[PDB]
């Protein structure tokens, strides 16, 4: 909303877990409550759903420890958990993405899959 | 939740508007959402109903032009916009106040009433 904070919603959000389950998926759903990506003009970095954070830590010297990249509107992140953008197109969301490769390369490199 | 972030949750949120009204004011409802006062370890401030940002700034550098002053269970924010703590009891309430203005109070002064 404000010009201190960007913000974008996700479809998916997936955690890498590692009984003993791989991922725990979380998606934007009427009673689950929706996915939002958000970053700080500070370099912070968050994901929630409603109001439960699901993911927040610094941008500021991720260089060092943190890996981004991107598959279409996908972005997976590892040192790991995995986001995935809304839309009502493949077009709507790859564009979201992008917006957001944007704020995000200015802190880390986003690289293409290997 | 994180330990990049700390949350007070209020029972209300008043902002300032100056037909003409003065207040616009939120409360924490099970339809509306419920009011949650964000602090950013890089020092940002926000003030959230569900996932709409009702307030957000930087407390770095406040001290030139932000003014807090604290009744009881109530902070009032001017240079203008007004929170009451939630709690089941007015300690509880009060506690909950306390805690904010101690993050609160690294980065401005709080003050007493005049």
């Amino acid at each position: 909303a404000m010009g201190e904070v960007s913000q974008w919603s996700l479809k998916r959000y997936g955690r890498f877990m590692l009984g003993s389950p791989t991922w725990k998926v979380f998606e934007s759903s009427e009673e689950s409550g929706s996915l939002v990506l958000t970053i700080v003009v500070s370099g912070h970095f968050f994901i929630s759903q409603g109001q439960t954070l699901l993911e927040g830590f610094s941008l500021i010297g991720s260089k060092n420890w943190l890996k981004i990249v991107r598959r279409m509107d996908c972005l997976l992140f590892g040192t790991m958990f995995r986001v995935q953008f809304s839309g009502e197109s493949k077009e709507e969301a790859l564009e979201r993405c992008c917006g957001c490769v944007q704020t995000l390369a200015q802190y880390v490199t986003v690289q293409e899959p290997d």
